[PDB]
């Protein structure tokens, strides 16, 4: 539905909001695979995803429904959980952002 995709745009807008910026910032833009320590990122992560790409996919109507938009948000989180150590700061940040996402996505 067209109405449920406007709600997806609204969930993504909240994720980009100042309220969640302290922990959402690592998810804003694609992972810089040229940064120190990330030489192996592309070897472990087959399908990278970030909030700016999801936003472009929405604007370009690349999602048939809320399920497809949801899949890419969760892909972005699963990439973070798969790649990093479970005790890493970015994993806790992903968990805080995903709490915002799952609560909003569930209530639509
Ligand atoms: C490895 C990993 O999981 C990462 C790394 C970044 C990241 C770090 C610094 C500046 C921008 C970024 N995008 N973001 C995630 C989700």
């Amino acid at each position: 539905h067209m109405e449920q995709l406007k709600c997806c745009s609204g969930i993504l807008k909240e994720m980009f909001a100042k309220k969640h910026a302290a922990y959402a910032w690592p998810f804003y833009k694609p992972v810089d695979v040229e940064a120190l320590g990330l030489h192996d990122y592309c070897d472990i992560i087959k399908h990278p995803m970030d909030m700016s790409t999801i936003k472009s996919k929405l604007e370009a109507r690349e999602y048939r429904d809320a399920q497809e938009f949801g899949a890419d948000v969760r892909l972005m989180f699963s990439n973070c959980y798969k790649y990093n150590p479970p005790d890493h700061e970015v994993v806790a940040m992903a968990r805080k952002l995903q709490d915002v996402f799952e609560m909003r996505f569930a209530k639509m």
